[PDB]
């Protein structure tokens, strides 16, 4: 249960990962996507923090928090990422670390390092980009080691290296509510697109899923119930191997009711790709065209709280993430149901580019968004199809 100032946060931190998904879905050269709305709410907070004036007001503008104390914000936010780790077992299936990187001639402020470690358990380094196989290697070691190895490089290569570097390192690995059999995996292909398809390895499962088969908008959609019910994994799958543009349209907060409403409990043969997930993300560039343009401008930017010296901008926010795909959830009570209940199921068979989300059950809350389109595996040879399976 969430307090009602953090849980109307938690809508416009939904609103807002909606908007930078769509900015970041039209941009070709974006193949996955995956954003956490309460990291990237609190990476807006931090700016806010450390801001001042308009720098600070316009971070509250982009979180449609402009009618709320400063110190209420702070609260609501630190208060949804402490949310984040009590549905996910925090620490083993779920990791996080937030990181600012600031000039080795700029000194933070003894009162924002600890306003920022108490509300957003934010750290703080100085670096030295005239070296940059050196920056680079420990912005990606400080990544790899918060995520245990999971994300073993966040960037290669830091553009703007005279600022303030946010970077946020995570490691999600969804638990789910009835566990897949870990030897119901085996190799098969995912589709990239038409012409190209890579070797995966996929996990198998027949169960009882909430589940809606749109044949007007021909898709489907299934719910993945994560540990204890205190979750759920919600996967939009269209019928056709297709650019997700189409159903990125279809997006919006009321058709995901819509179809949420028209969901209902079937027998599903459910397949999904089995790996990590790596993902990283400079919202930088996205973030001026939803109404942060002071702080990541280094004429506009204020960050005298955060310092005490202007000329120190937002220089880059990354948003790094590894979401693996693993058997691994709550033993379910085999013989249950029998052979008879889960008879014809519905083939939810995901070897072509979806988009998901995880959702949080009590509040409604967004703890992800994202898209597979390029999974990790190697080309496929087109020539395999000459020699059929026979």
């Amino acid at each position: 249960m969430l307090s009602p100032k953090a849980a109307t946060l938690a809508e416009r931190s939904a609103g807002l990962a909606f908007s930078l998904y769509q900015a970041m879905a039209k941009d070709q050269a974006v193949e996955n996507i995956l954003l956490s709305p309460v990291v990237v709410a609190s990476s807006l907070g931090l700016v806010s923090l450390g801001g001042k004036a308009t720098t600070a007001s316009q971070a509250k503008a982009v979180l449609s928090a402009e009618q709320l104390r400063d110190e209420e914000v702070h609260a609501g936010l630190g208060e949804l990422l402490r949310s984040l780790s009590n549905s996910t077992a925090r620490n083993v299936t779920w990791k996080l670390g937030s990181r600012l990187y600031g000039p080795s001639s700029v000194s933070f402020a003894e009162d924002f390092v600890r306003s920022s470690k108490q509300h957003y358990n934010c750290e703080h380094s100085k670096i030295n980009f005239r070296d940059k196989r050196s920056a680079l290697q420990s912005i990606n070691e400080w990544a790899a080691q918060t995520t245990d190895g999971k994300l073993p490089e966040v960037t290669k290569d830091v553009e703007r290296t005279d600022g303030a570097l946010l970077v946020n390192a995570m490691f999600f690995k969804p638990h789910w509510d009835e566990k897949f059999h870990h030897k119901m995996v085996d190799n098969r292909g995912f589709m990239v697109t038409r012409s190209y398809t890579v070797g995966v390895t996929m996990m198998h499962r027949t169960g009882l899923y909430n589940y809606y088969d749109d044949e007007k908008e021909k898709l489907q959609i299934v719910e993945m119930p994560l540990a204890h019910k205190l979750s759920s994994l919600i996967i939009l799958m269209p019928h056709h191997v297709e650019p997700l543009e189409r159903l990125e349209k279809l997006l919006t907060k009321e058709q995901l009711k819509i179809w949420m409403g028209k969901m209902q409990k079937k027998a599903v043969a459910i397949s999904l790709p089995k790996g990590v997930v790596e993902v990283t993300h400079d919202l930088q560039k996205h973030l001026a065209g939803l109404g942060l343009t002071e702080a990541i401008d280094k004429n506009k930017a204020d960050l005298s709280r955060m310092s005490g010296k202007k000329d120190l901008y937002l220089a880059s926010v990354f948003h790094a993430t590894a979401f693996e795909w693993d058997t691994e959830g709550n033993p379910f009570d085999q013989d249950i149901y029998g052979r008879e209940e889960l008879r014809s199921p519905k083939l939810f068979y995901a070897d072509h580019p979806f988009i998901f989300l995880v959702r949080d059950t009590q509040s409604g809350s967004l703890l992800f968004i994202g898209r597979l389109v390029r999974p990790k595996g190697d080309k496929m040879r087109d020539e395999l199809l000459e020699h059929h399976h026979h």
